[PDB]
DNA sequence: ATTATGACGCT
DNA sequence: AGCGTCAT
């Protein structure tokens, strides 16, 4: 009743760049703009692997993880841009730099959490309080929300999608109580005004378009962001959650797309998020553990407490390369040469990070996969990272992995290595 | 032979 | 500390 907290205390947005790597390449090369196009890494094996797809190309069925040769079967006029290669490997520097552009613009409006190379959470609670004091109880015009969808509207008592969007927005706005400066729906609406401004700034100052979700927590903001891509933003109110969740497959919610979500489905015999409401918190905890159970109990009611961390920079800086099938590394010289290539990219990125961001990594994590192991990592060993020197780092990585070499002959490497991964972690201010 | 990462939980 | 999960 009056004591049942509703998780409406914060305004949180999730901003995600549309087809990011594609937009980066389309900005650089105007010939790619407004075309079916994709970004690929490598080329020799089946045309390279696609990692980003323009919405025009998505209409033909082109997806991430598909081989370019197969994508061209679906879309023969598909245009392709390849990731840069340096020291024998993919080099994603261009996209990391573009990410910094976007992240710095977002940081002007509020503290952000960098969730991935092209998406960030935004805690707008305080900014919304400020804008509400400025408005002085003035209603919010639809002209202030020109790309916003209100999830679940229109409802009740009309042919084209922009007309739909506007009807829903008008129903939402006419129902607003702009008198109460503590109304959560009003707070979300003002948050959406601010996100319109942030998205306008990103597009004006970088050329990049993005989608966004506005809700009361990170999971709902993320789900909202996905509802109307590309180049649009969606407000998911607390009140919209029962209908939204009533037909939402469990796997669509961030963190439930894997084994845990499959176990929720199998153990409880349910399919949709909303079905979780019928279980007690203790029941959920008994199946899925304390933390998961409390989280599911709150989440299926639209409530989640995970804070937006004030973290604009990545916590780790890593370099990895797969050596699949017959390219696997089977000689000591091979393993040393590739460890050195990775360590050289790592040194470059670390040196630039230290100059930009006034910090130094102190731990080097070395991960490998051996042939036949289906796991991502077959082995992970750490050592100290005392100097940004590639030869040092690569020699140290070899020292921590060399006992994995089954071969008695210290010139061969068996079983051959199908992945190498160097990761700098545990940063300290410098 | 979806690849190159990046986050975070568990013990 | 090393491993597993999730993500994409
Ligand atoms: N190296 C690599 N990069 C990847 C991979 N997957 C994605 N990226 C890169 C390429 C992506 O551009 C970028 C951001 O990932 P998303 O947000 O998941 N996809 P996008 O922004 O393209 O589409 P949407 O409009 O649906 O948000 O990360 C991968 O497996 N490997
Ligand atoms: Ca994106
Ligand atoms: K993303």
């Amino acid at each position: 009743g009056p004591h049942m907290a509703t998780g409406q205390d914060r305004v949180v947005a999730l901003v995600d760049m549309d087809c990011f790597f594609v937009q980066v390449e389309q900005r650089q090369n105007p010939h790619l703009r407004n075309k079916p196009c994709a970004v690929v890494q490598y080329k020799s094996w089946k045309g390279g692997g696609i990692i980003a797809v323009s919405y025009e190309a998505r209409a033909f069925g082109v997806t991430r993880s598909m081989w370019a040769d197969d994508a061209k079967k679906l879309c023969p006029d598909l245009l392709l841009a390849q990731v840069r290669e340096s020291r024998g490997k993919a080099n994603l520097t261009k996209y990391r730099e573009a990410s910094v552009e976007v992240m710095e613009i977002m940081s002007r409006f509020a503290v952000i959490e960098r969730a991935s190379i092209d998406e960030a959470y935004v805690d707008l609670t305080s900014a919304v309080q400020e804008r509400l004091q400025k408005l002085q109880g003035q209603p919010i015009s639809a002209d202030l929300l020109p790309s916003t969808y209100i999830e679940g509207l229109p409802q009740g008592p009309t042919v084209q999608k922009e007309g739909m969007r506007k009807q829903g927005l008008f129903q939402w706005l006419d129902s607003l109580q702009i008198d109460n400066l503590t109304s959560p729906d009003l707070q979300l609406t003002v948050g959406a005004v601010i996100v319109e401004e942030m998205r306008a700034a990103i597009e004006r100052e970088t050329g990049f378009q993005c989608s966004a979700g506005i809700s009361h927590n990170k999971v709902l903001a993320k789900l909202a962001c996905g509802l109307n891509k590309p180049n649009r933003q969606t407000l998911v109110s607390h009140g919209s959650v029962p209908q939204l969740f009533s037909q939402m497959p469990i796997r669509k919610i961030r963190s439930l797309g894997g084994k845990l979500g499959a176990s929720v489905i199998e153990i409880l015999g349910i399919e949709y998020m909303g079905e979780l409401t019928q279980f007690t918190e203790s029941q959920l905890q008994s199946h899925f553990g304390e933390k998961n159970g409390s989280w599911l109990y709150a989440m299926c009611r639209g409530i989640e407490h995970d804070p937006v961390k004030p973290r604009q920079l990545p916590k780790t800086i890593g370099c990895s390369k797969n050596f699949p099938g017959k390219t696997a590394l089977a000689t000591r010289e091979q393993v040393q040469w590739w460890l050195l290539q990775l360590a050289q990219e790592l040194e470059e990125r670390l040196t630039k990070d230290r100059n930009d961001n006034d910090r130094v990594a102190t731990q080097l994590v070395v991960s490998i996969r051996v042939q036949g192991d289906k796991r991502l990592s077959s082995l992970r060993r750490c050592c100290a990272l005392t100097r940004y020197d590639a030869h040092k780092m690569s020699h140290d990585a070899f020292t921590v992995i060399k006992n994995c070499n089954t071969s008695g002959i210290q010139t061969e490497w068996s079983p051959p290595l199908t992945m190498l991964f160097l990761c700098a972690t545990k940063f300290s201010a410098s």
